[PDB]
Order: C-alpha cells, then structure tokens, then sequence
C-alpha cells in the first residue's frame, strides 16, 4: 500500500533515503495488534481514529486527554492518516495529568496495568506500549518498565529531550525495553535528542504531525513523538509475523537504516527505524 503526502515520519519509516514524502507498508497495517499509549490519554472519538481506540485506565478525575500529548501519540502510532499502523487497536492509560505531569507511582502502578490489562484484551498478533515519557533516574520505575516487557509486551520508550546522556533518565535507561532516540527530515540527530550507549533506535521526532484534541491536528517535536514511530512500527511487524514482543526491539534494529544520521555521538548506535516493505 502506498499513502501519498504523507508526514515526513511516515515516509522516513518506509524509505532508505530521506526527502520523499509517500508511506509505503504492508495493507495488514498491524490489524490483530493491539498498542498501549501511557500518557495524558487518548481523545478516542477523534475521527481518524476510526472506533480503533479506546481509554481503558485513568489514575485522575476524568479519562479525558486534556492535554493532546497523549492524543499526539497515539496518533502516531495507529490514526488512519497520521499513523504507522493504521488498523491496530490503541488502548488509552492516563497516567499524566492535563499538565503533562505525573508522579513516578502513577506510572508504575500504569505499567503493572498494561501488564495484567493485556489478558483482557485480544491482541493475538502481540502487545505493545509506547511510553512517551520519564524523568530522572529511578530504579523503581526501570523496574516496572522491566516488569511490563517480561510480561510479553514490546516496551518503547523516550530518551528523553535534554541533549544529554539517557543513562540518567528513566525509563529510558532500562536496557531490556526499546529507548527511542529522535530525528529529524534531513537525517540529522534532532537538537533536543539525548543520546548513549542505551539507545537502541532513532525515530522521526522533529516536526511531526499527529491527531490533537479538539478533533484537531498539529505539528510537535520531541523523543516522545519518535517513540510512537517505533511502537507503531512493532505492532505492524508483529502483526506481519515477522518479530514478537520480546524480539521487537532488537528485530527493528538489525533491520533499521544503518550510518545514515549525522550528529550521532561516539558511543550511540546510528541506526534509524526502517520498516524495509517491498511491494
Ligand atoms: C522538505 C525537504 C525535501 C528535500 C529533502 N532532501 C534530502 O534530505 C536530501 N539531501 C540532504 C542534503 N542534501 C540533499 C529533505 C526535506
Ligand atoms: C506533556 C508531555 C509529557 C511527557 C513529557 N516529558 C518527557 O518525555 C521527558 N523525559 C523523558 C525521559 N526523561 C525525561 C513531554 C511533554
């Protein structure tokens, strides 16, 4: 299948060169897949969600995104024009408030969620999350992100937005997950991206255009926008049978676009996620 115009993400992730602007993947489009966004929720009656989402789990007041991160995200993940995979299931966990903030224990406590949640939901082609999120190192919280990957879940987490080291934030620094760094349209490592030997994948992060709420779109940059590239990217290998959960992570790698990011520092895989479709 081929989507013309698309975000430059999208295009990036099918393609072995930068400046092309068609998605092209396989029309299975991770259907039978099913992907957790642990954010500020989901605004599932977004209509290029299609009845494919659904907020299953809030830890405030009200389910609803107030924010549009979250939304951003999942967008990202599985909307029909904004998504990498465009028919997979999308489960809302609000762990962030309307602010964007959360305490260490919400996030947590949403990560057991999603480990236990997955048994009540059918996802037989596999499970993902995508945690556009953290703060400084925890050993609690690289725990729980340890914990939600065991359990059978691809696990894709943020770096993480400070141009530093990722091994000082969390969940970024736990090494079993996937940590997704960000870049941007001319395959350079973006500004805010952090970096090291944790790292696992770059993704599309700068300037990339998603679901908002409101029934809205925009264009917002950061690792946390990378994240749903390669959480999306899992759930449409999974479903393709290519990968499982707990190969996801290394399958993307030994398969992403290898040497073609600039400004990638010594110690720091240069390996960009690549979903290698072939019509
Ligand atoms: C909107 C732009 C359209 C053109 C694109 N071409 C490239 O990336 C290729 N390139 C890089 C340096 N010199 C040539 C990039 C985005
Ligand atoms: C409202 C949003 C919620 C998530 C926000 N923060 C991060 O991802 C920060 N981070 C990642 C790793 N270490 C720190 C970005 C804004």
């Amino acid at each position: 299948a081929a989507q013309t115009n698309a975000p430059w993400g999208l295009a990036r992730i099918s393609s072995t060169s930068p400046g092309t602007s068609t998605y092209y993947y396989d029309e299975s489009a991770g259907q039978g897949s099913c992907v957790y966004v642990i954010d500020t929720g989901i605004e599932a009656s977004h209509p290029e969600f299609e009845g494919r989402a659904q907020m299953v789990k809030t830890y405030y007041y009200s389910s609803r995104d107030g924010n549009g991160h979250g939304t951003h995200c999942a967008g990202t993940v599985g909307s029909r024009t904004y998504g990498v995979a465009k028919k997979t299931q999308l489960f809302g966990v609000k762990v962030l408030d309307d602010n964007g903030s959360g305490q260490y224990s919400t996030i947590i406590a949403g990560m057991d969620f999603v480990a236990s949640d997955k048994n009540n939901r059918n996802c037989p082609k596999g499970v993902v999350a995508s945690l556009s999120l953290g703060g400084g190192y925890s050993s609690s919280v690289n725990s729980a992100a340890a914990r939600l990957q065991s359990s059978g879940v691809m696990v894709a987490v943020a770096a993480g937005n400070n141009n530093a080291d990722a091994r000082n934030y969390s969940p970024a620094s736990e090494p079993s997950v996937c940590t997704v760094g960000a870049s941007d349209r001319y395959d350079r490592r973006s500004s805010f991206s952090n970096y090291g030997s944790v790292l696992d994948i770059f993704g599309p992060g700068t300037d990339i255009l998603s679901t908002w709420i409101g029934g809205s779109t925009r264009s917002i940059s950061g690792t946390s926008m990378a994240t749903p590239h390669v959480a999306g990217l899992a759930a449409y290998l999974m479903t393709l049978g290519k990968t499982t959960a707990a190969s996801a992570c290394r399958y993307i790698a030994d398969t992403a676009n290898k040497g073609d990011l600039s400004n990638i520092p010594f110690g720091t895989v240069n390996l960009l996620a690549y979903n290698n479709y072939q019509a």
